[PDB]
């Protein structure tokens, strides 16, 4: 069958400082393809920054993206492995939920909140503090409707934590990496566990994995995660688009 599988959302890390015209890739793509749902992190500085409201080239943009139907902003929040105080994580998301009300713009906002740098270990106090701040987002209002909730442990966490979350972050590493793992391989070790729950990043793919190849990597990623974000890039992949992030795309519509 020459069917794809599963449908998941492209995740977006969109770590590409907001100049004209630096987010027209994804706006390109957002608009060719509204049946597909794109989950998009931005991230003024590691945060909202030091002041209510991001910098001007973020208030032109975020609202240009918060438009679209199919996209889902979420504010980046550090979590130093659940080791950063929770008032400076809460202000952190307070910030980002304000940002609406504060520039009396509607479309200046985010739907939920990015938690990076998540803990894997089980620690009955972690699971605590992971579910308050899960209560903070679902709680403040500016995150509405969706007050959606993603973690980045950047590997595989203890299970217990996923459903704190909406999506969880599970592999984030090079695409040597997934392949030393064994691909989709690696997703079938976590226990108590769904696709829906997870999210795949794997950056520094080689160029040669195009056409029919990307067409099945695509596949076998869109089976065990229902977010993904795949790039050809091996540095700077959060800050720019890859050769193939149009093929990409459309092979996620697909």
């Amino acid at each position: 069958s020459h069917m794809m599988g599963p449908k998941s959302k492209v995740f977006v890390p969109l770590y590409v400082y907001p100049a004209p015209g630096a987010w027209d890739p994804l706006e390109d793509v957002i608009s060719k393809h509204p049946d597909v749902n794109f989950t998009v992190v931005i991230n003024p500085g590691s945060g909202p920054g030091p002041e209510a409201l991001p910098d001007g080239n973020y208030t032109r943009e975020i609202p240009k993206l918060a438009s679209y139907e199919n996209v889902r902003l979420l504010g980046y929040v550090a979590t130093t492995y659940a080791k950063r105080n929770i008032s400076e994580v809460r202000r952190d998301i307070e910030t980002y939920a304000a940002w609406p009300t504060q520039s009396s713009n509607a479309n200046l906002a985010v739907r939920g909140i990015f938690f990076d740098e998540t803990p894997q270990q089980y620690d009955a106090d972690i699971l605590a503090y992971l579910r308050e701040l899960t209560d903070v987002v679902k709680g403040t209002s500016g995150l509405g409707p969706d007050h959606y909730v993603v973690h980045n442990p950047g590997a595989i966490p203890d299970s217990r934590y996923l459903s704190t979350a909406d999506s969880t972050v599970v592999f984030e590493a090079t695409y040597a990496t997934f392949q030393e793992r064994h691909g989709a391989e690696l997703f079938d070790t976590i226990p108590d566990s769904h696709r829906d729950q997870l999210c795949a990043v794997i950056h520094s793919v080689p160029t040669s994995v195009e056409g029919s190849d990307l067409r099945g990597l695509v596949k076998q990623v869109r089976q065990v995660a229902d977010e993904i974000f795949i790039t050809h890039l091996e540095t700077d992949y959060y800050a720019g688009f890859g050769g193939q992030w149009s093929e990409f795309v459309d092979l996620m519509a697909s």
